[PDB]
């Protein structure tokens, strides 16, 4: 029931974020959807902003955990497929949570905690990217061109901006149904190209 | 004097944005710096947000006009230098106006007019990028890989996110003194790589 009311608040928030921004969702809306009173809501979360932080934390950790699984279970693959399957973890995980994704990205501007969470995970994903590039260079598959960590940083920042623009249908954006091929091409050419 | 007071308001705003966000700059601060009264300020601009819109408009048009000049005067160049000199227009123009750059990007979230301005110019820069890629393909220098406009979109979005992260000293970011080489490498490998 503690778990239960908390989970219901989170599910309600994710559902309501599909139709309007967090600014237009009230605590009364969250409490009503979750089948609790307003003061009961405040037992579980201090604010609607804290609800969004918890949602984003769950989605970012879901992506991270999926990437860790993939890292433990090398799909038998060419180099291009290796990177495609990895980028796809983010494409599918965040694409399955577009409202939380969008609201989380917006909250980076106003929430130190959201900004630090995103920063922390991006640093982790960049470091892993650089470690893979380093291993591809050590095995003779990739040439020693740019500093690996700098290349990794620009490619991860490209994926952040490009994927989220595509999900939002921003003008300009890559169509969602083209974003994987687009990013994979740029990663493979920049990592393996002389 | 109309031009003059308006220019002074703009110069004051750009100076104050170097030390604090627009939210922490008052109309009294702008009027004081510009040597006018508060009601005189409102003759020239309806809000501090309108001042920022005008500043951003001037900086984006400065970049655009520089790119047009470059487009008219082909530096004699290899393909890599062609793209480096082009990316550099943005690196130098926006790097020379970091406070307006930063504040303008933040305002995209809250100002339809700022969002539309940025969108309009990004569409223009993407279309030009795609036209150059198309010409490189027509002359036999670049292979016919991704749809040119989709490639152009992802590369321009990479440059937006990467350049602005670098200017802000965001964690993560590419160091400013490495961002040109980083982006050039990714553009040249992705445009010319099979
Ligand atoms: C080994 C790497 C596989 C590819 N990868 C990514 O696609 N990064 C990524 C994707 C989406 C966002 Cl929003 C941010 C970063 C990093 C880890
Ligand atoms: C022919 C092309 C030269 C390279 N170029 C860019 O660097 N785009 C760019 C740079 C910075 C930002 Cl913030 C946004 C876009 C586009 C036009």
């Amino acid at each position: 029931s503690g778990d239960d009311r908390e989970l219901a608040i989170l599910a309600t928030a994710e559902n309501l974020l599909e139709d309007r921004p967090l600014a237009d969702i009230s605590v009364d809306d969250l409490a009503k959807g979750a089948g609790i009173s307003r003061p009961t809501f405040y037992f579980y979360f201090p604010s609607k902003e804290a609800v969004l932080l918890t949602l984003l934390d769950r989605v970012v950790n879901q992506a991270d955990m999926a990437l860790q699984t993939l890292a433990e279970n090398p799909a038998d693959t060419d180099r291009e497929n290796m990177w495609r399957t990895g980028i796809n973890v983010f494409f599918e995980t965040f694409g399955s949570h577009k409202a939380v994704t969008r609201a989380g990205q917006a909250a980076r501007a106003t929430s130190v905690e959201v900004a630090e969470l995103w920063s922390t995970f991006m640093q982790k994903w960049i470091a892993y990217t650089a470690a893979v590039i380093d291993a591809e260079r050590d095995r003779g598959a990739a040439p020693r061109t740019l500093p690996a960590h700098e290349l990794a940083t620009a490619l991860n920042l490209m994926n952040e901006r490009t994927l989220f623009a595509s999900f939002a249908g921003e003008q300009p954006s890559v169509p969602e149904a083209r974003v994987l091929d687009t990013l994979v091409h740029i990663w493979v050419t920049s990592i393996y190209g002389e």
